[PDB]
């Protein structure tokens, strides 16, 4: 099997960037013998990356002459990126929440990539200790990903994991900030905890969630901002709160299934959007939390943590994070996701790129609606159904178009074959 690999053409304009894919793809067709394999790494190592930037990611020829013809024609393609080297600025690594994940995603990725599969295992020999199951086991099941207390930490796990990947490849976080159960993993990624102390803390509190929210709630992400949901929350008090504020087109409220679904049709009445969080089946950020204060603080006792070594940014309070104890945890569970407050920040403090470390984009577009009208690269990791390294090389890819500095050639392979 063939290994994906980024080939990489500029130009100082789009149509210099469009004549170089199609120079590119004539060079090929006269070698019938040359593959992406071949030409990558001096197209990286060799070539001044231009203004106008793109990439293809491609195992074969045939796949990168397809990508070379749709980019020379101006079109668009599933493993092309394009774009304007403009952006400049620090790095934020966005970890998710709940709602990212799907049913395979790291299977593909442990295969692929070393580093992953490095982290990976890292984190099944953390697991195993605390909650007893196999975590590559685990990826695969659709029954137990439906269980909070496999699905939070395995999705912990998956996160961490592409965490190092990106740091591989040279894309390492100036600062961090984590939505909902992200915050942990964002914790241990910014050097605040251990991956043990953090894996501790999103098993013992996601088995405390399965044991006693898991049937009694639901959550609704809602394509609308805060005060408009709170107008239609008119008559929901106590029923369906707040939950979760990522944009200004993307809020979360969360109750008992039947007030949520009461809520529905309040929203659906008047033609707004929305859609339950998957995987979650509990009233995250509510007062059915109150409950699940008590066991937690007991759970969890005295955290070992320590200052953060790059600035966490936390969604409990949309600042820098103090001290991240027992409490906390609670409070991340408890208190509503203040996801647009901590990005504001980060943008009013010169960042400029944001990489989603996630199964699927689930936070990217409100991070663009908060960015705007910034010059900024807002990429995503993984996608639904693509799980694989040449989904990866594209994110990465994705970032590089944009004059992000990212270490491409990792990944090109040894090729020597020159124009």
């Amino acid at each position: 099997v063939p290994v994906p690999v980024p080939v990489a053409v500029s130009g100082a304009t789009t149509a210099g960037l469009r004549a170089q894919a199609a120079r590119l793809a004539g060079h090929l067709r006269e070698r019938p013998a040359l593959g992406p394999e071949a030409v990558a790494r001096p197209l990286l190592l060799s070539r001044a990356q231009r203004e106008r930037r793109a990439v293809v990611v491609a195992a074969d020829r045939d796949s990168l002459l397809t990508g070379l013809d749709a980019l020379a024609g101006g079109e668009a393609g599933p493993r092309l990126a394009s774009g304007a080297a403009d952006v400049t600025g620090r790095v934020v690594l966005v970890f998710p929440g709940q709602g990212a994940h799907w049913t395979g995603v790291a299977e593909r990725l442990w295969r692929e990539a070393p580093v992953f599969a490095d982290s990976m295992a890292r984190c099944a020999d953390v697991l195993r200790d605390l909650a007893g199951w196999e975590l590559r086991e685990v990826l695969v099941d659709p029954v137990a990903l439906e269980r909070v207390d496999v699905l939070q930490p395995v999705s912990f796990a998956v996160v961490v994991s592409l965490a190092a990947l990106w740091a591989s490849v040279g894309v390492r976080p100036d600062a961090v900030v984590g939505h909902s159960q992200g915050e942990v993993a964002a914790a241990h990624v910014a050097g605040a905890l251990t991956l043990a102390e953090a894996a501790r803390i999103v098993v013992l509190r996601s088995a405390l969630i399965a044991r006693e929210l898991s049937g009694r709630g639901a959550m609704l992400t809602v394509v609308a901002d805060v005060e408009r949901v709170t107008a239609l929350l008119a008559g929901f008090e106590g029923r369906v709160c707040v939950a979760a504020v990522n944009g200004p087109a993307s809020v979360t409220v969360s109750g008992e299934d039947g007030a949520v679904r009461e809520f529905e049709r309040v929203l659906s009445a008047r033609r707004m959007l929305r859609w339950r969080l998957p995987g979650v089946d509990f009233a995250g950020h509510s007062p059915q939390v109150d409950a699940l204060r008590a066991e937690l603080l007991a759970a969890l006792g005295d955290i070992a943590s320590r200052e953060p070594e790059i600035p966490l940014l936390s969604t409990v309070t949309g600042e820098p994070a103090t001290r991240l104890d027992a409490e906390h945890w609670y409070r991340n569970l408890r208190e509503p996701v203040r996801f647009a407050d901590a990005v504001t920040a980060l943008l009013d403090r010169g960042h400029r790129v944001f990489v989603e470390v996630s199964p699927h984009p689930v936070l990217t577009t409100s991070v663009v609606d908060l960015a705007a009208p910034h010059r900024t690269a807002v990429v995503g990791t993984l996608r639904r159904d693509e799980g694989g390294l040449d989904r990866f090389l594209l994110s990465a890819a994705e970032l590089h178009v944009r004059g992000v500095p990212v270490d491409l050639a990792r990944h090109a392979g040894a090729g020597t074959a020159e124009v």
